C-alpha cells in the first residue's frame, strides 16, 4: 500500500532534480505538469474557485467527491481559492478572509481547507494572499505576514479532520515579492510550521521572465530541499525548463487549454498559430516528432480547416495535442535528468524553440 | 476485390429492408445513418458547399483528396451542392445553373460533378433543385422538371470521368414537393436515365411529419426497389424509424451535432436538455442502457457541469454519445428486421421514446 505522502529524489544535476511522489490514488513522477481536469498525467487540477460557486463543495460532496464526480481516481489538486477570488470576482480584504460576491461568501483560511476537503482533493493548498505585483518592501512584508499566519491556521484546519490529515496532503505557499530578505523570513516560517510540500507563489502575476527566474535563483534553495517544490502559474515550455534548471518539481498552467481554444499549438519549433493562411495547405502534422494521436493521424491543413470552420473537433485535436505536448516535455526533462545530460537537453531546447 | 457498386438485400418486414452496399472502401449496411464527417458509421458525409469555398475543390484535390484530407479512408457521401447553395448564400436561378456570392461563383450539374470529383467521394449525388415548400403544382411541375434534365446532365458528366465512373457511384435525387403524379414522373425520369441508387429529395423543408410520411408513403415504391433509397435532410429519431417503415435505406441528418453542441443529448426516453438544473445531481449516464464511451464513464451531473461552465469537453462529449446512439438505433433496426420483429420494435420506440 501506497504511503500518504513521500517524496523521493532519484537523480540530480545542478539544481534540477528527478523523483516521485507516492500518493494513496497514485505516483506522480517529477518534474509534473498538473493540467486542468476538465481539459499521461499524473495528477490533474480542479478549480476550487469555480466548484464553490457551481454546484457548491457541499454539493460536489453529497455527489460522491471530487473524484467520483469527474471520474478520475487518481491524485487530484486544488488551489485554495483567493487567488481566483481577488482576480475574478468586488471583494473586502481582513485578518479573517475575503469576503466577495448573486450572494456573498466569505473565504478563510478554515473554510478554504473544508472546501478542499469537501471536494476530496489529494494535494491541498494552504489559503494565502498573492501579492500584486509590484509591490513595495512595506506592502510585500505586510501581505506575506498575513499569509503566513493563514498558513499556520490552514495548517490547523486540515489537522483537525482526521479523513483529510491521514489521506491528504498539505503544501505550504511562500510569497514575499521579489524581495530576498522576505521570501527567506517566508520559508522560515512555512518550514517551522511544517508541510508536506512547499509552492512559490506571487509569481506568474506580471514580472516577465527575467525578474521571476532571478526570485527563483535565491527563493527555492530556500524550501526544504528534501520536499517538492510547486511554482505555481507557470507557465510557458521555456519557463518550465528554467524553473526546473532552478529547482521545480510541478508546475500548473492555463495556456495548454487556453491555447488550444484560441489557434496556438505547441511545437519543438516553438508555438504556431494555427489559424494563419500559411498552414491551410501544410500536409504535416502540428509537430514532426510528436507521438500523440492527433499527429499520427491528422495534418496542420487539416486542423486549420476545422478551426477556420468554427468545428468544436477542430479546438479538441488542437488541446489533446498541446496537453501531449507538454507531458513528452516533462517526459524528456525527466530523463535527461535521470541520464546526467539535462544541461545539454536546456539548452538544445532553447536553440530550437526559438530559432 | 469488392465492387465498384453492389447494393443486396438480406432480409425484408414490411416495405422494410435490411441489407448491404459494397464499395471498393468499404461496406455499408443498410438502414445507414451518415454522420457529417467532421463531427459505428460506414460512411461520413463531405460537406461540399463550405469545400467550394474553403479551401476550394482544386486546393482538395491538391492535398490528395477528401479521404487523406479528413483521414477517413472509407465510403464518403457528397451532395451536390445547390441546396445549401439556396439555403445560405445572393443567388440567381437559370436553366444552366445557379450563381450566387467575395467574389462569384456558378454551380451547374457539370461543375457540382467535377467538384465531386476533385474531393473524390465515393456516393455523388446529382445536382437537382429543392423545390420550396409550399409550392404550387405548376411551380413544383416546372422545378421537377428542370431538375430531371440536370440529372441527365449530371449521370453524362459523371459518366465522362473515367476514375470517377470507375470508382465512384452515382445517385439521383426525386423531387415534384408533395404530389402523387409529379413524384411518379420525376422516379420514371430517373429510372430512365439510370442510377446507383435514388434519393427522395424536397422533405425535410418545414412540411412536417404527418405530411412527410403521407408522401413517403406513394413515394418510396416508385422507386426501384433493388437499390438503395435515401432520404436526404432526416432527421429526428422517430422519423428514422418510420422512414424505414416506408422502405429508406439511408439517412443523413444535422441533429447529432447541432443537438451536441447546443445542450440536447437523445436517450431511448427522448430527448433531453442537459443543461436542465433537473440534471445537476443525476448520477445516472446521459442514457441508461447506452453502451458508448460517455455512458460508461461519465454522469449527467459531470455533462451539465462542463456544458454550464463553457467547457469544450461537455459538447464534445454529448456529440461522442448522440452519435453514438443513433449508429446503436441503427444497429437495432438491422437486427430487428433481419430477425423478423421490427414492427414490434417500432410500436415498443415510440412507446417508450414518447412516454
Ligand atoms: C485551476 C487553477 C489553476 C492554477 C491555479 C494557480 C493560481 C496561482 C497563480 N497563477 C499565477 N500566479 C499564481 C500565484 C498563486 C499564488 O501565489 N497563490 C495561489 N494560491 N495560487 C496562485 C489555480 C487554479
Ligand atoms: C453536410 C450536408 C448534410 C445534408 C445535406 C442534405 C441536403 C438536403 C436536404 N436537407 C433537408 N432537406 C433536404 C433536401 C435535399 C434535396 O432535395 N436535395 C439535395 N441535394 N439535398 C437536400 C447536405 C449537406
Ligand atoms: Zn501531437
Ligand atoms: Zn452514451
Amino acid at each position: 500500500d501506497r504511503p500518504r505522502f513521500s517524496f523521493s529524489i532519484a537523480a540530480r544535476e545542478g539544481k534540477a532534480r528527478t523523483g516521485t511522489i507516492e500518493m494513496k490514488r497514485g505516483v506522480i513522477r517529477t518534474p509534473a505538469f498538473m493540467p486542468v481536469g476538465t481539459a499521461g498525467a499524473d495528477i490533474i487540477l480542479g478549480n476550487t474557485y469555480h466548484l464553490m460557486l457551481r454546484p457548491g463543495a457541499e454539493r460536489i460532496a453529497k455527489l460522491g467527491g471530487l473524484h467520483s464526480f469527474m471520474g478520475w481516481d487518481r491524485p487530484i489538486l486544488t488551489d485554495s481559492g483567493g487567488y481566483q477570488v481577488m482576480s475574478l470576482s468586488l471583494t473586502k480584504q481582513s485578518e479573517e478572509g475575503v469576503t466577495f460576491k448573486g450572494s456573498r461568501h466569505m473565504l478563510s483560511p478554515e473554510r478554504s481547507i473544508e472546501i478542499q476537503h469537501l471536494l476530496g482533493s489529494d494535494i491541498v493548498m494552504a489559503f494565502d494572499e498573492c501579492t500584486p505585483y509590484p509591490a513595495t518592501p512595506s506592502r510585500a512584508a505586510s501581505s506575506m505576514e498575513r499569509s503566513m499566519r493563514w498558513a499556520k491556521r490552514s495548517r490547523d484546519a486540515f489537522d483537525s479532520r482526521k479523513e483529510q490529515a491521514e489521506n491528504a496532503a498539505l503544501f505550504g505557499i511562500q510569497q514575499g515579492s521579489v524581495f530576498e530578505n522576505l521570501r527567506q523570513q517566508s520559508a522560515d516560517a512555512l518550514a517551522e510550521i511544517g508541510f508536506d510540500g512547499y509552492a512559490v507563489g506571487g509569481l506568474a502575476v506580471g514580472e516577465g521572465q527575467d525578474e521571476m527566474f532571478r526570485v527563483l535563483d535565491f527563493s527555492v534553495p530556500m524550501l526544504p530541499d528534501d520536499k517538492p517544490h510547486y511554482l505555481m502559474g507557470v507557465g510557458k515550455p521555456d519557463d518550465i525548463v528554467g524553473a526546473v534548471e532552478r529547482g521545480i518539481d510541478m508546475f500548473d498552467c492555463v495556456l495548454p487549454t487556453r491555447s488550444g481554444r484560441n489557434g496556438q499549438a505547441f511545437t519543438w519549433d516553438g508555438p504556431i498559430n494555427i489559424r494563419n493562411a500559411r498552414f491551410s495547405e501544410d500536409l504535416k502534422p502540428l509537430d514532426s516528432e510528436c507521438h500523440c494521436a492527433v499527429c499520427q493521424k491528422w495534418s496542420r491543413a487539416y486542423i486549420h480547416h476545422l478551426i477556420r470552420a468554427g468545428e468544436i473537433l477542430g479546438a479538441m485535436l488542437m488541446t489533446e495535442h498541446n496537453i501531449a505536448f507538454y507531458q513528452q516535455l516533462m517526459q524528456k526533462i525527466r530523463d535527461s535528468i535521470s541520464e546526467g545530460r539535462f544541461s545539454q537537453f536546456a539548452q538544445d531546447f532553447r536553440a530550437r524553440y526559438f530559432a
